[PDB]
């Protein structure tokens, strides 16, 4: 009743609506949000068309998803770093940590053997370091800003930390890992998370930009 392609098209449509909304409302921030959802839109269309479905051992891996994540997640961290007022050096640490997470996941998904769990573990370790910087140093830094900017940062930060922490569990329970969850359910859960961590993220920012 509901195929993989249908779910990919749904994500594509959701990202497109977000993209046009952010472009219209567009204060770097608006251009970043267009990139976050605009890139994801393209990845989902490509996948909806059946492009980039790579067979690996006995699983199917969706390569456009990881290219998407590698480009869009640093833009989300960049957005948060602007809100917090990071110096160009602190940016380097968190964006480096983020890239390690994304690359490790991409490599683990593409490796047929159990070495892929070794790659997954490395991304998990780097993710914990990323969470520390979001909850600690970046929160200290955001404190120096107006009370409204600080409030916006805290709300986007918690949205980000809570939801991003769910992805490694979906990955591990899905085809890439123990292959427990079926591809259709696993994809459905990730389409939901992508939409919330990108388009939902964006709309929470727009809402605050009008309350000024
Ligand atoms: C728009 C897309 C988003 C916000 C994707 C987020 C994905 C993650 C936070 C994935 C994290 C992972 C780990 C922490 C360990 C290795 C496997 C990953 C890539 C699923
Ligand atoms: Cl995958």
């Amino acid at each position: 009743m509901v195929g993989l392609t249908t779910l990919f098209w749904l994500g594509a449509i959701g990202m497109l609506v977000g993209t046009l909304a952010f472009a219209w409302a567009g204060e770097r921030y608006y251009v970043t949000l267009v990139g976050i959802s605009g890139i994801a839109a393209v990845a989902y269309v490509v996948m909806a068309l059946g492009v980039g479905w790579v067979p690996v051992a006995e699983r199917t891996v969706f390569a456009p998803r990881y290219i998407d994540w590698i480009l869009t997640t640093p833009l989300i961290v960049y957005f948060l770093g602007l809100l917090a007022g990071l110096d160009s050096r602190e940016f380097g640490i968190v964006i480096t940590l983020n890239t390690v997470v994304m690359l490790a996941g991409f490599a683990g998904a593409m490796v047929p053997g159990i070495e892929r769990y070794a790659l997954f573990g490395m991304g998990a370790v780097a993710f914990l370091g990323l969470v520390y910087y979001l909850v600690g140093p970046m929160t200290e830094s955001a404190s120096q800003r107006s009370s409204g900017i600080k409030s916006l940062y805290v709300r986007l930060r918690n949205l980000t930390v809570i939801l991003w922490a769910i992805y490694p569990f979906i990955w591990l329970l899905g085809p890439p890992g123990v292959a427990l969850l079926t591809p259709t359910v696993d994809v459905a859960l990730i389409v939901y998370l992508d939409l919330v961590t990108k388009v939902g993220f964006g709309f929470i920012a727009l809402d605050a930009a009008a309350t000024l």
